[PDB]
DNA sequence: CCGACGACGCATCAGC
DNA sequence: GCTGATGCGT
DNA sequence: GTCGG
């Protein structure tokens, strides 16, 4: 539908959301206001009594009464109330920095530490994730244009390709989808020595590769199958730098590859959503697998898997090509 | 009345 | 030193 | 907080 519509009580919603999540610790009522906030967002009428939004899948009767008390004044008392408090908007600040979670945002906030100049004066409290995140909290809230993405890609691409003919490499997420602009970039990554009975230098050499051409900047966490870290594509001439972009890097075994591909290219909307059609058919699907659902609830053992559309061939749909996997 | 609510890799932490 | 728990991002 | 056992 369009924003304005009930964008007044998603916003609300999604505030109170974040609060719960970040000050009460209580992460189900912040995906229950978040559901909430879905569900309403794409009911395609003006909300006009709390009563019609309880009529929704995951709209209860606090929500229901939220709604009239917003209705009927344009605001919620509650809300009003937190925004002006300084302890839990200090708190509900911090855990924008990335590395930064609800626990350790009071942690911050009870000795003390309220704002970035706070973080910025106490470093040395902080830990490396932290340090990072806080180095580039601008850069890590602006979006990354497609025209950037593609690009990034390039590089990717290219200096994978480099290291080893044989890698596979992958650019998921809203990228592969189509979206105009990006959060981060996604890449999922294969090589025919790896499977699931199968060197732990494979994920490795590609990151230290992209570092050397100084396409990635900076680390928060390696392992031998997950990366997490910073990249910036290089200056263009007279323009001016880059903002610094989130990058991921997720080594996977060759016949777990395509359902990976297939779970990391999301959204997540959509997955929540193939998971059951899957069950539905007594087939259950994770990151790693499509399995047999038997009598009781017994998974056998997982299927072949040689492509995106072999997947859909065991759950007896026809292809979504990631351009409509909209939700 | 009451439990489920998504689950996993990696970094640091609690503890032995 | 180690194992296991917790926090974190996603 | 919502849903459902
Ligand atoms: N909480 C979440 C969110 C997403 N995912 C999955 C499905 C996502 O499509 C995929 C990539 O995650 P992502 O980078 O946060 N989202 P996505 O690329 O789809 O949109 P952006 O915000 O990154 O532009 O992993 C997940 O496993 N757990
Ligand atoms: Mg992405
Ligand atoms: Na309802
Ligand atoms: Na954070």
């Amino acid at each position: 539908p369009q924003e304005t519509l009930n964008g007044g009580i998603t916003d609300m919603l999604t505030e109170l959301a974040n609060f719960e999540k970040n000050v009460s610790q209580a992460i189900h009522k912040y995906n229950a206001y978040r559901k909430a906030a879905s569900v309403i967002a794409k009911y395609p009428h003006k909300i006009k009594s709390g009563a019609e939004a309880k009529k929704l899948p995951g709209v209860g009767t606090k929500i229901a009464e939220k709604i009239d008390e917003f209705l009927a004044t344009g605001k919620l008392r509650k809300l009003e109330k937190i925004r002006q408090d300084d302890t839990s908007s200090s708190i509900n600040f911090l855990t924008r920095v990335s590395g930064i979670g609800p626990s350790a945002a009071r942690k911050f906030v009870d000795e003390g530490i309220k704002t970035l100049e706070d973080l910025r004066k106490n470093e040395d409290k902080l830990n490396h994730h932290q340090r990072i995140g806080l180095k580039y909290f601008g850069d890590f809230e602006k979006r990354i244009p497609r025209e950037e993405m593609l690009q990034m890609q390039d590089i990717v691409l290219n200096e994978v390709k480099k290291v080893d003919s044989e890698y596979i490499a992958t650019v998921c997420g809203s990228f592969r989808r189509g979206a105009e602009s990006s959060g981060d970039m996604d890449v999922l990554l294969t090589h025919p020595s790896f499977t699931s009975e199968s060197q732990p230098k494979l994920l490795h050499q590609v990151v230290e590769q992209l570092q050397k051409v100084h396409f990635i900047t900076d680390t928060l966490s390696k392992g031998e199958t997950k990366f997490m870290g910073v990249c910036q594509l290089p200056s263009k001439n007279d323009e001016k730098e880059y903002p610094h972009r989130r990058i991921d890097i997720r080594l996977i075994p060759k016949d777990q590859y395509y359902c990976g591909v297939l779970y990391f290219t999301g959204s997540d909307i959509f997955n929540k959503n193939m998971r059951a059609h899957a069950l539905e058919k007594g087939f259950t699907i994770n990151e790693y697998t499509i399995r047999p659902l038997g009598v009781t609830g017994v998974a056998g053992e997982p299927l072949p898997v040689d492509s995106e559309k072999d997947i859909f061939d065991y759950i007896q749909w026809k292809y979504r090509e990631p351009k409509d996997r909209s939700e």
